[PDB]
C-alpha cells in the first residue's frame, strides 16, 4: 500500500460536530440517547421519526466541541439495548433537511 498526506490547516468543520445514529430501539427517546453518550460535552439531540411518528432508528447529534463527539465515533457498532447503533459523521445539509436548527449569529 501507499499514499500521500495533502492537507491544509483549516477550521473545525461541522460535519465532525454533527453525526448520525442509525440503530436504536424503537423506544428510544432523547433520554435513552444521553445513556450512550452520557459523559461528553451534549448540546442538542435531534431524533427523527416516520409516519407515525415513531423512532425507526436514525438521528443526529450536535456536539459543542469536537474534541468531544471524536469519542462517539469510537462508539460506532456498538451494543445499545439489543440494538446496534451506527455512528457516523453528518453533513450540515443532513441536520437542516432531518429537521434541525442553529442560531448563526443572533444580533440586534
Amino acid at each position: 500500500g501507499s499514499s500521500g498526506s495533502s492537507g491544509k490547516p483549516l477550521p473545525i468543520n461541522p460535519d465532525d460536530l454533527y453525526v448520525s445514529v442509525h440503530g436504536m430501539p424503537f423506544s428510544a427517546m432523547e433520554n435513552d440517547v444521553r445513556d450512550f453518550f452520557h459523559g461528553l460535552r451534549v448540546d442538542a439531540v435531534h431524533l427523527l421519526k416516520d409516519h407515525v411518528g415513531r423512532n425507526n432508528g436514525n438521528g443526529l447529534v450536535k456536539f459543542l466541541s469536537p474534541q468531544d463527539t471524536f469519542e462517539a465515533l469510537k462508539r460506532n457498532r456498538m451494543l445499545m439495548i439489543q440494538r446496534y447503533v451506527e455512528v457516523s459523521p453528518a453533513t450540515e445539509r443532513q441536520w437542516v433537511a432531518a429537521g434541525g436548527h442553529i442560531t448563526s449569529g443572533p444580533s440586534s
